[PDB]
């Protein structure tokens, strides 16, 4: 007994603050016309290995360094540059105050509008039912993509959260973003500042989800944005054979702000110039403990004028570490 | 005995399923003549710095993920950039079956054709007596490398391995390259279809070793390449004072594909415009737990025409953590 | 127990040779006058993660790999892409001896004029209070970046420190610079063979310090440069509630070779065409375990001539893993 602890100490020298996770992605998308997803093609196969370092500051910091490699299944024009996707740390301030600092992930309300990376600070106060979510900063990825500091709308965003029965949530947001240029249809557009506010609710009864959020600009016309979806299912990743079944629509306007959206959908303000609108099903199934395979088909896709827009189609492979 | 477990408990809190190891390299490559291994110079003394994290996501799957990192003694016009070498998911599908997905690393036989970065899919079935490997992908580096996903050839590979007496194999492959954008002697040219067949043997009986491999493409005319080899050591870097030398004779025609071989010639498709014969004698020497010096001297180099070729030389030191 | 004594035999097969450490910086720099630290801009506020693996290779050698990420609060022209920052193997030949291979980090003398990223090998020989380093290698950092190898200026470089007393040390160094592109003013200008001197001290009693370092080029003429501060603190960032002040003085002629000083003076041989002579007060506070406030003032900046230059200031927060 007394060696076998001896055994364990070692071990402690050797283990230090950092603790080493990641995922990695074989995702397969496609669209009944060409440049949905590939240029000049109407399929892409690619991939994609993130490692993830969470270090222990101490034992009211933590920070995370996220380094992530994407490639295509064939494509050898460049190799598969690593890129720091996550960098940040995460103060606790109390039991009940937390902040964030540097590039992290942020959900611009129910994440219709942005759920992705995020260069500044974040502020977040509540304990158990409202909570109270601040942040200041600039987006990185999405049609806020490939703007200079000069040129990138800042987001000034703060959200509250409800929580309403036993796993429900209600709540809103309301966000301001200053001039600056965003990516239209393919052409950055210097648009002015936009005032978005919204609301989601999220009901969840016993494996049955039901979900929605509207968004919209107060100060631009036509620009409201809403989605709808039902689903059930138990999926979880680390447990084999829980699945989960959903369907959902979508129905945004031309002006509608959405930069990075959370769902899977193909159309979004960098792909249209005329709005969106169409329903999408998804299908999870946790094949293996930590491996989970992802389907999901996109149809009935029309512009704002009824115009129709191309069908679209994924399945990917996730593994956890 | 509970307060340790709970130690334990949180080792395993802390520890993790990435296991991460690593290696670096200092290489010098020398020649008679400029341009072999650096444009307009004889000389190229670089280093490597490659981490690996092998994951396990549960009992019968794991993935890997490289980040690798090249310069040059000397070289500050860019940043030492890091690229996801390796990003793959390998399956255990009994105690037989295996497979690979994503961007692995592989062999096309003995090595001599191509054996590096491959983005695709991998089925190996195995007996610990013949072995069938069968893969579908594109070939990433060498002479595939600069091609896109429209250009790449894509590879066909069904190969077999049987293992004749203990510790000696031998073996054959038959291979199917889809039309694409090849590099000849640094012209990126475009090639149909070809069908690369070869054999190789590799008997090693006490502390001696013989091999050798012959490859050739069926519908292409002067393709046939082959190489002979006879050595004598226990290299093995994890042990000190373990030695080695080989020296092996290469003789390959113009049209030859030899995309990345195994081997250290510096003559294979990219810098050769009619073949390539000649000896290189190498040597290995286990310095350290651990640490390995490499040498290796290739002379006799000839084309196919009876022209000469420019002799080359290497030194490498090789530390495996 | 026999079911404990399996577990922890697990991490060992999980914990190799690998430590991962790291640290985190959130900057902010800026000056009165526009250009100094972007461009067009008098303000930067950048954040950098590092990732470091170190490894044991045997009980004798210890190699390191570092993965730098740097960016700029709301940046995204570019992904935030890595780079291996630091690549080397470092050797123990026993109690007095040690030597460095790869791209490591070289000071040279006293940091004044060089303390950066450096490519090639270094020796060691120490004797507990007399020590003798010696450098041979190339620059990678600082107004050396963006030279290629035949281009940059090879660095001889012999060091000595000698302890005179139980913190306080001085020392001198002689460096031989080979002709090579040098950055001056944005201009990479060719310059030959320079032979730098210098001398340097520093003292320690109690928590005062007193440091001072002088340099200059043999045959260049006007090319003296030299720094002197004091300060008062017990500065320990894993400490919380150690503060320190300080305040220096530097005066670096005009071709006084400062490439990347191991000071944090806003002007070098990559901005100044006439010098600089200035004053620097820096604060540093551990407002937590392993998180580090520290600020910066530089003032009363003046060309060698009596031009008057900009004033700077900076602020930031390091977090080590």
């Amino acid at each position: 007994l007394n060696n076998l602890g001896v055994r364990v100490s070692r071990l402690e020298d050797r283990v230090g603050n950092v603790k080493v996770t990641g995922d990695a992605r074989i995702r397969y998308q496609g669209s009944e016309d060409k440049g949905v997803y590939k240029a000049n093609s109407k399929s892409l196969t690619d991939g994609r290995a993130r490692v993830q370092f969470n270090a222990n500051v101490n034992d009211k910091t933590q920070a995370v360094v996220r380094v992530k490699g994407n490639y295509e299944f064939g494509d050898s024009t460049k190799g598969s540059q690593a890129t720091i996707d996550r960098a940040y740390v995460d103060h606790k301030f109390g039991s009940n105050v937390s902040a964030k600092a540097g590039r992290f992930q942020q959900t611009i309300g129910g994440g219709l509008m942005y759920d992705d990376t995020f260069d500044g600070a974040q502020l977040n106060v509540g304990n158990d039912k409202v909570q109270v979510q601040g942040a200041y900063g600039y987006m990185i990825d999405g049609a806020a993509d490939g703007n200079s500091k000069s040129d990138n709308p800042s987001v000034s965003y703060v959200g509250l959260k409800g929580k309403v029965g036993k796993e429900s949530s209600v709540g809103g947001f309301y966000s301001r973003l200053s001039s600056g240029n965003l990516n239209h249809n393919g052409v950055t557009v210097n648009s002015d500042k936009q005032d978005v506010y919204g609301f989601n609710a999220d009901f969840r009864k016993n494996k049955l989800w039901a979900g929605g959020e509207w968004l919209k600009a107060s100060n631009v016309d036509n620009s409201q944005a809403w989605t709808a979806g039902l689903g059930y299912g138990n999926y979880d990743i680390a447990k084999k054979g829980t699945w989960d079944v959903k369907g959902q629509y979508f129905n945004q306007k031309a002006n509608a702000p959405i930069v990075s959206s959370t769902w899977d959908q193909a159309y979004d303000l960098t792909n249209t110039s005329n709005g969106y609108k169409g329903y999408m099903a998804s299908v999870d199934y946790a094949v293996q403990d930590n491996v989970g395979l992802s389907a999901g088909y996109g149809f009935n896709s029309k512009d704002q004028s009824g115009n129709d827009l191309s069908d679209f189609y994924r399945a990917e492979l996730n593994y956890k570490f």
